[PDB]
């Protein structure tokens, strides 16, 4: 997250770190056994962290839990970063409460304007590497269609929404992919890919989670 603030401990209790020695990647925790990543975030190995603040510390409220499966959605395209989205599944059932929580999934998607909060643990630099030990947050706002695709010509598809600030300075970045945009209490997006991080006139791009509750919610009850 650049240009962000520091969350503050447990404050976004849906809030998960894959591990594989080292966090690569965030997602989000959607029932007691699932959580949610992008499809860019799968590799074998996966450690889901819940309870996180300081990722280099155990300071209480952690668990650690394994992987069981990963799913990645069976259309995502490595080229064109389409259909980003994975399903991930606890080897064993989280046990919920005030700092580990789950995240609703949306009923209708989100319109332009709407203010949502970003989070996660990668770099916090446009220019070079500086990754925090605790959890960044970030409040940025749902661009319009017009807006994005003036941005990324060609490149953005109906699966896919802009959000952030278009003078640059606030973003996600490298090591954020996978994680939560919350809106009004919702998952509307899973951060996805950009240009470089908090650039002008080249903002963040997230997966469109309302496009995939169907998907999500018939995967989770076949598997
Ligand atoms: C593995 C990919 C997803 C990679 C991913 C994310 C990304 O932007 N990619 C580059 C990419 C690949 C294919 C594309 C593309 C960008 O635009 C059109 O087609 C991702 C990334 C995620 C978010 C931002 C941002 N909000 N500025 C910037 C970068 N980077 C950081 C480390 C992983 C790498
Ligand atoms: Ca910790």
């Amino acid at each position: 997250i650049v240009g962000g603030y520091t969350c503050g401990a447990n404050t976004v209790p849906y809030q998960v770190s894959l591990n594989s020695g080292y966090h690569f990647c965030g997602g989000s925790l959607i029932n007691s056994q699932w959580v949610v990543s992008a499809a860019h975030c799968y590799k074998s190995g996966i450690q889901v962290r819940l309870g996180e603040d300081n990722i280099n510390v155990v300071e209480g409220n952690e668990q650690f839990i394994s992987a069981s499966k990963s799913i990645v959605h069976p259309s995502y395209n490595s080229n064109t970063l389409n259909n980003d989205i994975m399903l991930i599944k606890l080897k064993s059932a989280a046990s919920l409460n005030s700092r580990v929580a789950s995240i609703s999934l949306p009923t209708s998607c989100a319109s332009a304007g709407t203010q949502c909060l970003i989070s996660g643990w990668g770099n916090t630099k446009s220019s070079g590497t500086s990754y925090p030990d605790v959890l960044k947050c970030l409040k940025a706002p749902i661009l319009s269609d017009s807006s994005c695709k003036s941005a990324y010509p060609g490149q953005i598809t109906s699966n896919m929404f802009c959000a952030g600030y278009l003078e640059g300075g606030k973003d996600s970045c490298q090591g954020d992919s996978g994680g939560p945009v919350v809106c009004s209490g919702k998952l509307q997006g899973i951060v996805s890919w950009g240009s470089g991080c908090a650039q002008k006139n080249k903002p963040g791009v997230y997966t469109k989670v309302c496009n995939y509750v169907s998907w999500i919610k018939q995967t989770i009850a076949s598997n």
